[PDB]
């Protein structure tokens, strides 16, 4: 039985196969379990009440209890708890708050902040909502936990309100925190870099503090708003995982702090650094989803666990189960020189091969022949396109493909008619030259004009031609933050930034809810969960290097699902690796995500041409396989392996990929065992026609057969009789 | 289905869930797959043949394939595999055997080799013997492969066959061997040294050879004939192992061995080392019997399928589910120094403490007033007992206790009537001077008159008096190997004294059936499964430190049940480790074994006799929970742990002991989960009367709480409701 | 080929001494060609290194160290076979692309490099190269009769290692005034920081003249700061540093 | 200063850095220093002598004295000791010998086993010979080690001899050996295979046995005779 439950003075948070139990202890809200669902709680688990020295108390006479010693689901300052805090309050002279439990309720049904990403699909939820007042500052903190009835997750968010008479500053508001007991703990995070994106790092937690976080405005290419807290040892099949991720798409980080007794807390929320947030008497704050996701079955359970949320609870319903269209894009392939003809001749060449769609990437508006003016200024260029967009549009339609189109609305261009008529909707400080970045600009979306003019020009857009797709890049972060009146509102900017930006895209993908929008951020610099709310596909990486391009998907797809996750076959040399690879493993390894193409087809031999058109018959029958199937990791390209191998199931459709990096010599060739098939299952091989019991290529495995060379893949293909 | 297939050029050896698939081609056997059931294999996970550089063929003509790639069962040195072999004979110029498959049979029921111990309870097994020749050498080697329908273990030995009509010498003959697939393993092993035995080892596979072994003429204290090919990353509860052990006493070895080309080999069976033997026409020998067992639920999965395969089809029936008495034994409590009227005061003592058994020590026979003489002397002191050993019997059954008695039949001092009248009957090599050991020799159990002599003394004190139990006991490892009438001999006489051993033994067991015989040699000298067969517990060290003790409970109880393994609550301070203990820890530690008492009653306090007799009346309760039902390990005790735990199910019990080695201050309590339980069912607490639910003690687990102190211990009761 | 079905003897015992026999056999005639013959220059080989141990270097002053002769595998290849053993000994091939036995295309200027970390010879048909080939050849024939007395007759520092993991190999060799370092890359990176590469063993106080631009550095800052190492992208790219001491 | 130095019942062989402390006791050899160069060497390390549970003796009365304990620079099997042996042979009905030190003598220059390679520009080379002899077997064997004054490098080799009226057979016969004390160490060793020669291997020392070898007639492409 799962939804919350109040039982004296423990609450009862029950999500499937997960449950939050928290006590109200005069006032204080104490964390008994987190973790399997447990009934009749009694406190096997509590925290043993003791004189900790130097860990003050609440009373004068009572020295065993503290919040210093105390597990907790939220984190103040000055009251003896000396771990970092997840709410501290500005008002009068001091910020110092005792945030005191007041009355809990029960919701049903749809429920999340104001104007932030959240979940849907929300019918069989409940949500706890524990109401907190601090009398002296007269200020209320709310918090809210949400159950979900078919995956083991909990969603949680807070809303502060300042019910005194005086003006009172935010400094800290994290989105959701947990203190676990003293014990071995391993950590998994995304980091990595630009052309690396998501980079899979695992590491010992440490006494002291560890965080990734994101100060650039946006949540960045080198760190994701994910943080999971492993048991020690954990494997791919086994152990337990809890993941904690935010949705949301700006400045955040995400900490876990081991103390001096060994004890650990987690949290992740809107980084400290860049907010402080100004709330007048009546006003309220409330903060982005954050999400906590459990499986006792390892590295794998927890991929199937936050995929599985995803899937249901934050992708567009519109996309989550649909198939997705194998895609031409120009950029690799032309740049911004391009016309008409080319465009057409490209679109010719793309329907040969059988893609879907074409998509017309960056250069079709103002003057936009490089990378150094025109953003901004989102009019088609009739001379370049050789007439309007909507004939452009037309013969696309007309060779039967679906038509794309490329936006970077929230920058702006020194050189653009944007900019000479409205120089101060970029972010800047009065006094202070640009900083540049890709010689471009950042739009000011705090800005509520700003906001109305992209709302007003994009609609017009979408109104005025057939556009069945958009990819939304965002090519630099954010720096020279001061355009607020007073500094409070430069501190509330990059927030409010963020708010503009989740109205704007909200706004637009419910009104043009036909449309697939893909994003991007020069690739994967704001690959989270608060975009994809409203973007059911993400380019993971500028890198389309097939190589490189394996540890990049590790990472990309290890908690989001692999429908949202673009990946293109294109050109070799590779034009950022400088590296040729077989055009079979490109192929191979682009088809582990979401399939297009990224190279000039009318360049290509008419061998190359057949090869593509293989490819492309091959993946509109894998395509259900990969993009709807569970994906099991067989060999994972970490930083030591020679390998990848990953497998996808599907009904009676298996199917596993393999690559080799390096070539070897005189090395016993690599036996790989497939998951979750039915031992009793007879499992047949397109390739040499045999049969197999699930049993042998579980327990037994493939001998995998390679010849000499580099970058060498392979792909097996079962079907169960 | 289980038993032993058939079909086409494949074998199947089927026991629950572990099955051996061996292919005959072409008179050679290989391994196609060890591990989980697989019907109907086809060979996904077949070695791909082709040439590698330096790895020779049986015909010119093909390269491809070659006895140094393959994976097989047996290893021949000389045919062009590399690998080290488990096969070699001498025969005319050569020790170059080429033994090819020629004939398949299936026994059903008891089988094993003539005077080794061997599985018992066989009714419901099969095995399958593969008959090969080498018809230039005109010798047999048969291979017999054995199934248990009830336990993940294949058994397996050969047999050598002489139909040439010369002499000929096996040099090399393993028990089993298998041939792995290249990939990532760990080995875990059981080493140690003498008052550390079986300590729990574990590393990664390297390159090269790795092995451990005796050549000492016994198992040994510092290796067990054991040894754990482990999946990478194999934990408690996760993770495929393959335990391969040797039902032998005697000189033994486990080897892995990591090829050229990263495959894995792994052999146990007797040392090559002090072994040869020599078959005249028509003669034959047969190995003893090795064992491979397998789990894929981690390291406790391993235990339980060791540990059941040794209760039911090992141990002998009479003992293996027979709870075991409570002992005192006065040898740290008096050692040499004790009489009659000594003896009874004990015995009295033990009785009030309700002690079931009395077992008297070395001293009672010959002159042995020390450790320097009489070894050899059977003849009872009744100056020392202060009557005939039936009067000392008669006053302890009188008592109320069971009467138990120490020997050491292999040994004989110089200083003895027995080495005066046969001074040939000692180990030694004609022309040196002895070597000696606690300053005694060894009986040369290889000589027939030996072996008549220890079975007529022995049937004469058992037959004579009323003894229930014997320790028996051998307290030096064999030098000066020199008592063939040619080298030959002599190489064979380290096997021979094993086989006089176990005829001894086995006679003495059978014919006295109602006794119970603990093994012992200096403590856990010769721990393994050749002993184990007829004496169904050992004592597992002379180390009898509470503290000390734990890791040797730890590695004593890993692969052998808790049922086999003595342990004793001794005086402090204890007299190896010269360490102060709490006594309620000494009883903890010893009650999570086969509980019994060795120290001067007579000496305790009124309060210390009061502590014996509630641990006493408190085992009799624990007692069938800890030797009948089943263990898992919480909190290993390695070398870097400051904890020890164990739990105990059985059926609507569960224990758990907890021991903290070093005080700690400022450090956060442990948090110590159980294992296996009903997640609904209802556990309540003995002590606080609390019930809880299996999901609240297996998920959120107890708050381990202790004063400041080293050493203290505490035990948790539940009752299922 | 190595040794199988041993059953030469008249008995077992002479059976049981033929493999060691064996050896003594080759080591006199092998003592005895070399000794008569000692002008001549004699190299080891065992399907390249089969038998690269100093029984052999005692008669043998070279050795064909592997018949690997890709540029890339040949890294963790001369790590090992000079680890203990003197780099004079030690023969490396340039041979031709794609590598026979690896099945790869590496940049001629590598597989140059990384053979004259070793006894520099050339195993590929000469007559089949473009004229641009035949060239690039002669110089690093007419760099190596240079390089050849630091590499063969200097001291060497290993200075990052080709292991499983490393995606790097360098090595330096010390000779009187000439200092020279190989930097091999493994796989092409992107957005990854340049390597610094620290030299070892040299005079803090000693100025060190690099030959590519011309600069002088101190022998404290070549091992103390370190040269950053730039590559274009790429893989299997190598660089050469050649230093003169003033 | 380098060379061979016979002081008391101490052996010093002493190369450039590198010294072999030898102790003779009673006709056993045991293991003093292998290391760096130490003059005046008074027994800092020594073997602590105690009775370790079945590490048996020479002698009946004397449990402190065990050939399981001590540190040496050869192994034998039967004695006592029950690590891997480096010199076993077989005569009459045992491969049981116990070869006790009996005379020291030291070379000069050029030295070596006939018919096998050997060191050259020995001129500034002494050589200890060690003689030991096992009087029931008539067995002799010399242990010989060498100093070089330009290296820190020790050679070394045996000589059995066969003095007996019977045919004897060697069946293990190593070319040096030493005990380290109890310490945490690791080892490196030259492995690899054909196309991937002397892969460089290193791990930590185990409780247990540890070896490289070949069988293949030849020293091999997958291992090199060297240990770290
Ligand atoms: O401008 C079109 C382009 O935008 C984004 O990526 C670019 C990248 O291709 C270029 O070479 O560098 C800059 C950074 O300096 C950007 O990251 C899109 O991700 C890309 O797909 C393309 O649409
Ligand atoms: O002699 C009786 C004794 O035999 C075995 O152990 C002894 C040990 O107590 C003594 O102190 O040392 C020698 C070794 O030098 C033996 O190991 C039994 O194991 C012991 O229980 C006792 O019965
Ligand atoms: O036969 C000439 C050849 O001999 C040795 O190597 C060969 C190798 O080239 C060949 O391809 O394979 C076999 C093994 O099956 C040998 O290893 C020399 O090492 C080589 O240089 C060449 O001289």
């Amino acid at each position: 039985h799962m939804g919350v439950r109040i039982e004296n003075n423990l609450f009862y948070v029950e999500s499937k196969n997960l449950s939050l139990i928290i006590e109200n202890r005069n006032g204080y809200l104490l964390l008994k379990h987190l973790g399997k669902t447990i009934k009749n709680y009694k406190g096997s688990n509590s925290v043993y009440e003791r004189d900790h020295a130097f860990s003050g108390n609440p009373t004068a006479t009572n020295r065993t209890f503290s919040l210093d010693t105390q597990r907790q689901i939220f984190g103040q300052h000055g009251l003896g708890d000396f771990r970092k805090p997840t709410i501290q309050v500005q008002h009068s002279v001091t910020e110092v708050t005792d945030f005191r439990f007041v009355e809990a309720k029960i919701l049903k049904g749809q429920n999340g902040p104001q104007g932030l990403p959240s979940p849907h699909s929300m019918d069989d939820t409940e949500t706890l909502v524990l109401m907190l007042e601090d009398s002296k500052a007269q200020l209320s903190l709310t918090l809210y936990y949400t159950t979900f009835n078919n995956d083991a997750t909990i969603a949680s968010y807070s809303k502060l309100d300042n019910n005194s008479n005086q003006e009172v500053v935010i400094h800290k508001d994290f989105s959701f925190m947990a203190d676990f007991p003293a014990a071995d703990y391993e950590i998994v995070t995304l980091q990595g870099a630009y052309a690396r994106e998501k980079t899979v790092r695992r590491q010992q937690v440490e006494q002291g503090i560890f965080s990734i976080s994101s100060n650039r405005g946006a949540s960045g290419h080198a760190q994701t708003p994910a943080l999971l807290l492993c048991e020690q040892g954990v494997t791919e099949d086994a152990g337990n995982v809890f993941a904690i991720q935010l949705m949301y798409s700006g400045n955040f980080e995400a900490f876990v702090q081991k103390n001096q007794l060994n004890e650990v807390r987690v949290a992740i929320g809107i980084n400290p650094e860049n907010f402080s947030w100004k709330l007048a008497p009546e006003e309220y704050f409330e903060t982005p989803v954050a999400l906590v996701t459990h499986s006792d079955q390892g590295l794998t359970g927890i991929s199937h666990e936050s995929q599985n949320f995803v899937l249901k609870h934050i992708m567009l319903s519109e996309f989550s189960k649909k198939e997705r269209p194998i895609l031409i894009n120009n950029w690799e392939a032309t740049y911004f020189d391009f016309q008409r003809e080319k465009l057409l001749e490209l679109a010719d060449e793309a329907k040969k091969v059988g893609i879907e769609l074409f998509v017309l990437d960056d250069g079709w508006f103002g003057n936009r022949f490089d990378d150094n003016r025109a953003l901004g200024d989102w009019v088609v260029n009739e001379e370049k396109l050789g007439g309007s967009l909507e004939s452009l549009i037309s013969a696309i339609h007309e060779r039967g493909l679906q038509f794309g189109l490329w936006l970077e609305p929230e920058m702006i261009s020194v050189d653009s008619d944007l900019y000479r008529q409205h120089p101060d909707w970029a972010i800047q400080v009065p006094g202070y030259e640009h900083t540049y970045s890709r010689n471009q600009l950042v739009l000011n979306l705090a800005n509520p004009q700003v906001v109305e003019y992209l709302k007003s020009v994009l609609d017009q857009l979408l109104f005025y031609h057939d556009i069945d797709y958009i990819k939304w890049n965002m090519n630099r972060n954010i720096t020279k933050l001061g355009n607020g009146l007073t500094y409070l509102e430069t501190q509330m900017q990059s927030h409010q930034y963020m708010l503009g930006l989740y109205e704007l895209v909200s706004y637009l993908t419910e009104k043009h809810s036909h449309i697939l929008f893909e994003s991007c951020s020069g690739g994967g610099g704001r690959n989270d969960l608060g975009m994809m709310r409203y973007f059911p596909q993400v380019w993971a990486s500028d890198n389309t290097d097939a190589i490189a391009r394996l540890p990049i998907q590790y990472g990309s797809s290890y908690l989001y699902p692999t429908i949202s996750m673009g990946a293109h076959v294109s050109a070799v040399p590779n034009h950022q690796m400088g590296r040729m690879t077989p055009l079979e493993t490109r192929g191979l390894v682009a088809m582990m995500g979401n399939l297009g193409y990224e190279l000039d087809l009318t360049n290509l031999s008419d061998e190359e041409k057949a090869t593509i058109a293989n490819q492309v018959n091959l993946y509109k029958e894998l395509r259900p396989v990969v993009q709807l199937g569970q994906q099991y990791r067989l060999i994972n390209p970490d930083t030591v392996s020679n390998e990848a191998a990953v497998q996808f199931n599907y009904g009676n459709q298996t199917i596993v990929t393999y690559v080799r990096v390096l070539s070897v010599v005189e090395t016993m060739e690599t036996t790989l065992k497939l998951k979750d098939l039915d031992e009793e299952g007879l499992y047949k091989l397109q390739e040499n026609g045999e049969v197999y019991s699930g049993a042998e290529l579980m327990y037994a495995g493939l001998t995998v057969i390679l010849s000499q060379g580099d970058f060498l893949s392979r792909q097996y293909i079962f079907r169960k009789l």
